[PDB]
């Protein structure tokens, strides 16, 4: 479950009956290292939902030249993405602070979605101040679901 004490999680919607479930966990729930965007149609999907979360959540990515580790995989339409999370140390976190997945942890933290995030390194990048954001959590999973449903993990890929 996505929805577990164990996890720390929130849902964000984009679509008319689609959105996407954002969960740090302990789980894996992708046990390969690859993320197949050789299909243009698959690309789309990929660039779509990291766009809604950049733009739902506000966020301005610094360009460290840096890449958080991460896999995905398809289930028809439906999208899982998964970041192997290098936020464990305040250094970790500063060599991963130009990702995403920095953004979205910066999101949890802002709202107090997690209490295990902390703000662990800033530096000045381009006249901002960009802020790199440690936490214990393993994994942080982006899936494409319902509302209805957004509790409950989807199978990553189909049969
Ligand atoms: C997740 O794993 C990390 C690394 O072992 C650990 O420090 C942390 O307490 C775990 N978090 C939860 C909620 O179990
Ligand atoms: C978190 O708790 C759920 C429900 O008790 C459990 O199924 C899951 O294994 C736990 N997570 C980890 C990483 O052990
Ligand atoms: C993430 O971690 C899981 C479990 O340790 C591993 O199976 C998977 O290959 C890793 N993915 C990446 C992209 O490193
Ligand atoms: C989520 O999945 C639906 C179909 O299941 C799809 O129409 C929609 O484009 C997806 N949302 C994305 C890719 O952001
Ligand atoms: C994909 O997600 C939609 C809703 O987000 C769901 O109705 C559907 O069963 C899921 N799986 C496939 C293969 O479309």
């Amino acid at each position: 479950l996505s929805c577990s004490k164990n996890n720390s999680h929130h849902y964000i919607f984009v679509g008319n009956n689609s959105g996407l479930e954002l969960t740090l966990t302990n789980t894996s729930l992708l046990n390969h290292k690859f993320c197949n965007l050789s299909d243009a149609h698959k690309r789309a999907q990929y660039d779509m939902a990291l766009m809604s979360i950049v733009s739902t959540f506000h966020l301005s990515i610094p360009n460290f030249n840096q890449y958080e580790a991460m896999s995905c995989d398809f289930n028809g339409d439906n999208i899982t993405v998964q970041y192997n999370l290098s936020h464990a140390s305040a250094v970790d976190a500063a060599n991963h602070c130009g990702t995403v997945a920095n953004g979205i942890l910066e999101t949890f933290h802002k709202f107090f979605w997690s209490n295990n995030i902390k703000d662990a390194y800033q530096l000045p990048n381009q006249g901002k101040l960009a802020h790199c954001y440690s936490t214990s959590y393993q994994f942080l999973i982006i899936q494409n679901t319902t509302w209805e449903d957004h509790c409950t993990f989807s199978r990553p890929t189909g049969t």
